[PDB]
């Protein structure tokens, strides 16, 4: 509500200044709100930026979760979570151009580490238990894989995917393939 | 006789260190010449004024890239030890300059780390490619996607070494990004 305003509010800033840059006051201005506002939602700026980070974790969650359907292949539960991952950027490009960013934020290695049994790493230990994946850590195999979703993310080629879905199914077998046994 | 080139590289080193402590937005002249042990009217003489320096530097950072990529190349070898190369190449370097890690993300701000990039003759990556294919080992997708979904692991585990290593390991990632690529 007034909290997912002042997070897109921090968006905002991060990507027109740098992370660096961010004050309360200034976020305070962006969200549209006065500075006693912003504080009656956050202590200070890193409880504001620890939740953040949360919320930022949530959304990437919930983009590997959406439409998932455990009765189907492995596969097609990989080219969806890729798909997920690919039109969520398309649709959000703040978010797009601030991920690198959040890799500085405090919260986020802490945050990272602490996530057990995530979407991924679930699907990572079946699609390894029926012998189809590579046994290697979850990490590395994600890097091999969905991690070529946010590589690929950029506008000119949203447009020639979206031309050519050849390219983009190319690019998901292939990034699967990368992992396979 | 150019100590003038070895003079901005004094000064360039200067610029990544200054870059990953502090942020690129906090860069002044003032402060890189400190950095680099130059006076105040050195720096100013070499380069007009911040934006100069940050666009000299740009070119600065994608020659060391290309130089990454062609250290120890050899045509005679097979196409995927000239990739394995490449990419060791690319993971050493990573490893063995960290401040240019740290500044990776932060480089893409630089004017223009779009027009300079997009312009690059005879990158090894791009030849590569096109040799490969020419054999017919590679798939028929753009130098960039291929690259995005191969070498590209090099420069993403490299980052993310950081925020989460036998050479098994290493040599399965060298292999696995191969596969992607495999026509
Ligand atoms: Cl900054």
């Amino acid at each position: 509500d007034l909290a997912e305003q002042i997070f897109s509010a921090t968006d905002r800033l991060m990507a027109r200044e740098g992370l660096n840059q961010l004050s309360m006051l200034k976020l305070a201005k962006e969200a549209n709100v006065a500075a006693g506002t912003i504080y009656l939602y956050f202590k200070n700026k890193d409880e504001l930026l620890e939740q953040f980070a949360h919320r930022v974790f949530s959304m990437f969650m919930a983009t590997l979760e959406k439409d998932f359907d455990e009765t189907k292949p492995f596969f097609e539960q990989y080219r969806q979570m890729w798909k997920n991952i690919w039109y969520f950027l398309q649709e959000n490009p703040t978010i797009l151009s601030n991920l690198k960013q959040y890799e500085s934020l405090p919260n986020f290695k802490d945050i990272c580490k602490n996530i057990k049994n995530c979407r991924w790493d679930l699907f990572c230990h079946q699609a390894q238990k029926a012998g189809l994946l590579a046994e290697l850590s979850e990490d590395i195999l994600f890097l091999l894989s969905l991690k070529t979703a946010i590589n690929l993310a950029s506008d000119a080629k949203f447009i020639d995917f979206d031309l050519k879905p050849e390219i983009l199914e190319s690019v998901i077998e292939r990034s699967w393939r990368a992992i396979q046994k």
